[PDB]
């Protein structure tokens, strides 16, 4: 599968959720790709205008891509692996509540293993590995990579 072949990498907020503050989305996606840059060569910058490579978007059913959301629950989000275009894109089912904490769905948690996929990680059998297809709320102030998504993102980079 795809890698990005780049060190610094951009993202843009295309759009915000209206279930949290502002800053607290800015917040949550930044420290998920802190997650991502603190065991790989790639450095991420958050830019407000033009192109990013990552696109992030809230958006419901429908919306303009192959992959209709459903409503609340099921499917949280969806990203999509390295490449140029919608590659690297991810896309937050706006249906569920988006949080800081454990109720409804921690955006931080979702957006870690999102940018996983954004950077070209497939989905991990281990229930510890956060690239585990389940979503789990663990305590974000204390979260850390499970083993086997280290092996995974560094057998892409670094
Ligand atoms: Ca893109
Ligand atoms: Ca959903
Ligand atoms: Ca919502
Ligand atoms: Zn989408
Ligand atoms: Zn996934």
């Amino acid at each position: 599968g795809p890698v990005w072949r780049k060190h610094y990498i951009t993202y843009r907020i295309n759009n915000y959720t209206p279930d949290m503050n502002r800053e607290d989305v800015d917040y949550a996606i930044r420290k998920a790709f802190q997650v991502w840059s603190n065991v790989t060569p790639l450095k991420f910058s958050k830019i407000n205008t033009g192109m990013a490579d990552i696109l992030v978007v809230f958006a419901r059913g429908a919306h303009g891509d192959d992959h209709a959301f459903d409503g609340k629950g099921g499917i949280l989000a969806h990203a999509f692996g390295p490449g140029s275009g919608i590659g690297g894109d991810a896309h937050f089912d706006e249906d569920e509540f988006w949080t800081t904490h454990s109720g409804g769905t921690n955006l931080f948690l979702t957006a870690v293993h999102e940018i996983g996929h954004s950077l070209g990680l497939g989905h991990s059998s281990d229930p510890k590995a956060v690239m585990f297809p389940t979503y789990k709320y663990v305590d974000i102030n204390t979260f850390r990579l499970s083993a086997d998504d280290i092996r995974g993102i560094q057998s892409l980079y670094g």
